[PDB]
């Protein structure tokens, strides 16, 4: 597993080298689900490299990958060591040069996350986390905040790529509910992987979002939990990777409270 | 003027250094006009340490400073060389160790911003602009994006510190209108000044906010316009320091497109 993980960190840095080299140049910006669901040649290029490169040394292992699934692969997850890959997390950021794009990699066996590597290449920040062996940014150990007063909280969330009116409605409302507790504020840097690493550093108290996929939070989640945080469903349930819903917080107290206040948005899971 | 400027930039790198040693220490936090409207001792100390070092070299000059206006002094602008300080722009970030906190300084003469300096200290990014002489972060020249299609644009905005329900609803409602235009996305890093500098760079296309102040926008503003961008009132009408509402966009096409869509909060 340190073999598998030590390889990932090295792969992450390469992918990263590619993405932040790409970010300087002419972009080939295509569509996916909609006029707002974006992708570039770089997304695909990187995902392919990451997969061939892993598959080569571990042909036993399976892969869930954002764009692979999007060319008709399937996000059914098993007990085979799966590699869960978002090649560029923050594709709209990437397309805009808004300076937070992350390469996210997450290793699962028996349907549990062993280790995650999130590399934020513009920042020059590599976050890692092995189960039981802590979480780090660039060699430096991380710890979540100590806050339990919801009303002294800083939250991060995203508005989501969806523009379906009944969903945007629900989204902004949930935000308003939380904002009017009041909390100290809400941030959105543009990428789930990073919004969550920021929670790991204790820069922010809690991240939550409905609409995310398993590849967005496979990597960043074990970093948060290993930074001493917690993950949950927006129901107050334990976190489900395929639920498409996540609360990632410094503690159970804060997580429990955000859970109470927001409404559960209808989205179909990654396992359906 | 370039001596006043290079002066500010030293001041700023220096205040930023205080700010950024401070950040990594436990803090007593104090409220001002609401329970989410914060200040700590450092906003105050840094501001004094700024105002005093300037008048101690420029004693002929007027000052507008965020925290000083709080503890008493008067927010009226004249044509006299006026330094306009926001000692820590992003106190909630500061208080939270959220890594976007800036020192900001605008120098206006005849109520005109001659130059701006905005130091985002955790980042090590010193933004500076001079009317006529262009915009730079760390010696690298800045230039806004070229996007003229609101449907392909990424906006930065801010939810505000007002928790007044009608003030709140209008914020999220405007956000909803724009979001559904649709635009590529909307972003918040927690500070007017860095939000505006992110627009100077081209990483974002416009930024809008109602309820800002003098000191919030007095350094970044010239940085936006010197990188090619425009400042605007949210009303589509002209921008002046005292207006309390701005749109900083790459171009007028986008600015006016935003103005068309958002209801002005009073
Ligand atoms: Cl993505
Ligand atoms: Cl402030
Ligand atoms: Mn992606
Ligand atoms: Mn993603
Ligand atoms: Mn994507
Ligand atoms: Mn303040
Ligand atoms: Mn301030
Ligand atoms: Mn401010």
């Amino acid at each position: 597993w340190q073999e598998c993980m030590d390889y990932a960190v090295t792969l992450a840095r390469q992918a990263g080298e590619v993405v932040c080299e790409a970010i300087k140049n002419e972009m080939n910006v295509m569509l996916k689900s909609s006029p707002v669901d974006l992708v570039t040649a770089t997304d695909q290029k990187v995902e392919k490299m990451l997969i061939s490169s892993i598959k080569e040394k571990y042909p036993s292992h399976s892969f869930i990958g954002e764009e692979s699934v999007a060319a008709g692969e399937k996000s059914i997850l098993t007990d085979n060591p799966t590699w869960i890959i978002d090649p560029i997390d923050g594709t709209t950021n990437f397309v805009h040069r808004f300076p937070f794009v992350a390469v996210s990699i997450g290793f699962a066996v028996n349907k549990k996350i062993e280790f995650g590597v999130v590399y934020s290449c513009v920042e020059g920040k590599m976050y890692t986390a092995r189960k039981g062996k802590g979480a780090f940014c660039n060699g430096q150990k991380l710890q979540v905040s100590q806050q339990e007063d919801i009303t002294k909280s800083l939250l991060v969330t995203e508005l989501g790529s969806s523009r379906t009116p009944e969903t945007v409605r629900m989204v902004l409302s949930n935000m308003e509910k939380l904002f009017c507790i009041p909390v100290h504020g809400i941030r959105s840097v543009g990428t789930a992987a990073v919004n969550m690493c920021l929670v790991a550093t204790g820069g922010a108290d809690a991240y939550y979002e409905m609409g995310i996929h398993c590849w967005d939070v496979a990597g960043a989640g074990i970093i948060v939990t290993e930074a001493g945080g917690v993950l949950m469903d927006v129901t107050g349930g334990p976190f489900d990777l395929m639920s498409r819903r996540v609360i990632a917080a410094n503690n159970r107290i804060l997580a429990e409270r955000i859970a109470k206040e927001i409404q559960v948005i209808p989205l179909q899971r990654d396992d359906e």
